[PDB]
């Protein structure tokens, strides 16, 4: 069919110790395959695994050029899953020329309660070197299974960028899209680029999948009744136009992972992105 035909193409931007595809498995499990089946051009960028938004987003912007200036195609339609949210909102608000919409999945524009948590490690002390060279190492081994380098990686940034002070720090220099309320919606397009968003507010959907154990256990740094999807608050995941913040789904099953075991009384996450292309096509983007 034509149901997820854009006019401009569909770019796909990762989260914190995220990829594109390693060895056959693709972070947006079963997304690129099912949105290009109705039409949609699907580009899967690669960015840093561990660094802060602005580096990402930088990486990001020179890849959107890139897709630009080849495709012959204006702009195109960024989509970004967790820290993937402020890294296309770098792009969106530096570049808004060659963007036409920006949408945001899960993503800690105000902050993560568990990023905020990881606070109370003190400082330059052991502890902290201890767990960023430890984070640093996934990272550099997530790169090295995906793209052949270990890249370079900053989880310092990373944790900066996604905690509530760094968040806001961020926010104050790009406020597109940005919601002037603890948690209300944002304007809907500004300087030609329109802003989205959703997320899930069940840390537990499914449990065969091994994830749930991790997200399940990492909420419970999220308290007075806080909803979120494991990792992210509904209210720090609001941009623009909010869809859904209340989808039944954790933080992995907005990508469906891990592979494809999501909530059965949910509809697929699949779906949802099949749904955004085709909205995006009738708003004539
Ligand atoms: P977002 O960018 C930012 C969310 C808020 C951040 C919290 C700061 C916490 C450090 O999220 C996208 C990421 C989620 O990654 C995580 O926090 N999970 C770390 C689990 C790790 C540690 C223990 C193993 C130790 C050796 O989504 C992803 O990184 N990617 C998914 C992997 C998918 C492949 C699934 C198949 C696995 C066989
Ligand atoms: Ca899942």
């Amino acid at each position: 069919s034509t149901y997820t035909q854009t006019k401009y193409p569909i770019v796909l931007a990762h989260g914190m110790l995220g990829f594109d595809n390693i060895l056959g498995v693709d972070y947006w499990f079963g997304i690129p395959s099912a949105l290009r089946r109705d039409g949609a051009q699907v580009y899967v960028t690669e960015v840093s695994q561990l660094d802060t938004s602005e580096v990402r987003g930088e990486q990001l912007l020179q890849q959107v050029e890139e897709i630009v200036a080849l495709s012959g195609q204006p702009k195109v339609n960024l989509i970004g899953h967790s820290h993937g949210g402020p890294t296309i909102r770098y792009v969106a608000a530096v570049r808004p020329d060659l963007i036409a919409s920006a949408t945001s999945v899960g993503a800690p524009h105000k902050g993560s309660d568990t990023a905020d948590f990881l606070r109370q490690i003190p400082p330059g002390s052991a502890g902290e070197a201890v767990l960023s060279g430890l984070v640093n190492s996934l990272g550099a081994l997530i790169s090295f299974l995906s793209s052949g380098s270990t890249g370079t990686q900053n989880s310092l940034g990373s944790l900066e960028s996604l905690n509530s002070e760094g968040a806001a720090r961020f926010n104050a220099k790009y406020p597109q899209g940005i919601p002037t309320s603890a948690c209300g919606e944002g304007a809907y397009k500004v300087n030609g680029v329109s802003y989205y968003s959703w997320s899930g507010s069940s840390p537990l959907t499914n449990f065969l999948d091994p994830s749930d154990a991790f997200l399940g256990a990492s909420s419970l740094t999220f308290k007075n009744g806080t909803a979120n999807d494991g990792l992210v608050g509904t209210c720090s995941s609001h941009l623009g136009m909010v869809i859904r913040d209340n989808y039944r789904m954790n933080h992995l099953d907005e990508v469906n992972q891990v592979f494809g075991l999501t909530s059965l009384f949910e509809t697929s996450p699949v779906s949802v992105y099949r749904q955004h292309a085709n909205r995006l096509k009738n708003a004539s983007l």
